């Protein structure tokens, strides 16, 4: 009945040599470790020590072209480092990047193997670069490699290759690399929700709307909860979990969840525009707990507000230590894209009928 907790002062070296002020900032990761420590959670928990993730595991899901790419850029110059970051959406690189990127991958196979070796129930991940923007071939959105997709078939190669994963992805971004990558897998259950805005919000792709269900074996196994009409909170979360995903989460039954947890719904946030409290976030994973008999691994991603980040991101491991959750109508368009994800997905789930 353990928490394991993984976070490594490592991952800081990514930094932006442009722009110091970009809202990626190493001290993401050391806010959020510093707070736990502040709120006496730290020690409550195992420390899951972190590691390189290797360019074998980094094949479970990008090209090797991929890999090469990024890893040159470990000895690049800085007007190199500028020119190949320009040739992503929205990613700057340094000579750190990839070491901090094979960190945050290797992070979390750790976490995922002592929960999946019953050293521990569940484990909390803080970690940077971000991963779920990341495609097989190509860097996007802060993020080099998909970590926690890495993870899902790092899971599987250790159990067996069709061991059920949720992926529950409540960054306000959607992930279009974990998508793509387990468009076509009935074992990878991927849940994003996301604001959409009729494609205006990044990554401003029609691929986060409602009907994009899955693929071939995949169909149904893809549910993309989009939101538009501006800003949502804790109602429109908490209807989305109570009516879509844990209804079908519970239908698909997965043997090991995993949080693509970016803090960037939270209240406070410059970049999601939402109002998701740290009481939310911690609703939300207490419902996710009973899932995979509380195997459950968070993993951080996007967020931005340093204060938000550390408070929702707590709050999260004190609801994986076991703590007490603590203690509104919806918006119209909250209940029209509710409603456009039920129908979508009525189809594959009963529990939506
Ligand atoms: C496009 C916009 C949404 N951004 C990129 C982004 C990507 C991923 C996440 C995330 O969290 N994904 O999960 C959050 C933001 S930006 O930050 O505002 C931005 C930063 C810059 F440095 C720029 F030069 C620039 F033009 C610019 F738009
Ligand atoms: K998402
Ligand atoms: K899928
Ligand atoms: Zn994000």
């Amino acid at each position: 009945p353990i928490t394991g907790l993984v976070y490594d002062q490592r991952m800081m070296l990514h930094h932006n040599m442009w722009d110091s002020h970009h809202p990626e900032l190493p001290q993401r990761i050391s806010r959020i470790f510093s707070r736990h420590e502040e709120l006496r959670l730290l020690s409550r928990c195992h420390r899951i020590p972190a590691r390189l993730a290797t360019e074998e595991e980094l094949a479970l899901c990008h090209s090797s072209k991929h890999i090469s790419i990024i890893k040159s850029s470990e000895h690049m110059k800085p007007r190199d480092l500028n020119r190949l970051g320009d040739e992503y959406n929205s990613i700057f690189i340094s000579n750190e990047s990839y070491t901090c990127a094979l960190l945050a991958a290797g992070s979390c196979f750790n976490s995922a193997q002592a929960i999946l070796t019953g050293q521990v129930r569940n484990a909390v991940a803080i970690v940077r670069p971000p991963g779920h923007h990341a495609e097989k071939d190509t860097a996007c959105g802060f993020c080099f490699f998909n970590t926690a997709a890495l993870t899902a078939r790092y899971a599987q190669s250790i159990t067996r290759e069709s061991l059920r994963v949720l992926i529950v992805d409540w960054d306000v971004h959607h992930g279009n690399g974990t998508q793509h990558i387990f468009e076509e897998d009935d074992s990878v259950l991927y849940i994003s929700l996301h604001r959409y805005e009729d494609g205006a919000f990044f990554p401003n792709s029609e691929d986060a709307n409602y009907d994009k269900v899955g693929l071939g074996k995949g169909r149904g196994y893809n549910v993309n909860i989009p939101w538009n009409g501006g800003k949502m909170g804790d109602p429109e979360y908490m209807a989305a979990f109570h009516h879509l995903v844990m209804p079908i989460a519970r239908e698909f039954a997965p043997e090991l969840v995993l949080v693509s947890a970016g803090f960037d719904a939270a209240r406070g946030d410059p970049l999601g525009g939402f109002q998701v409290t740290p009481e939310g976030y911690a609703h939300l994973t207490h419902q996710l707990m009973s899932l995979a008999a509380g195997r459950v691994l968070i993993i951080l991603e996007g967020g931005y507000n340093l204060t938000s980040i550390s408070e929702s991101m707590s709050m999260c491991t004190s609801m994986l230590l076991g703590d007490s959750p603590p203690s509104t109508p919806l918006k119209t368009s909250a209940t029209v894209s509710i409603n456009n994800v039920l129908r979508a997905h009525a189809p594959f789930w009963s529990s939506l009928r």
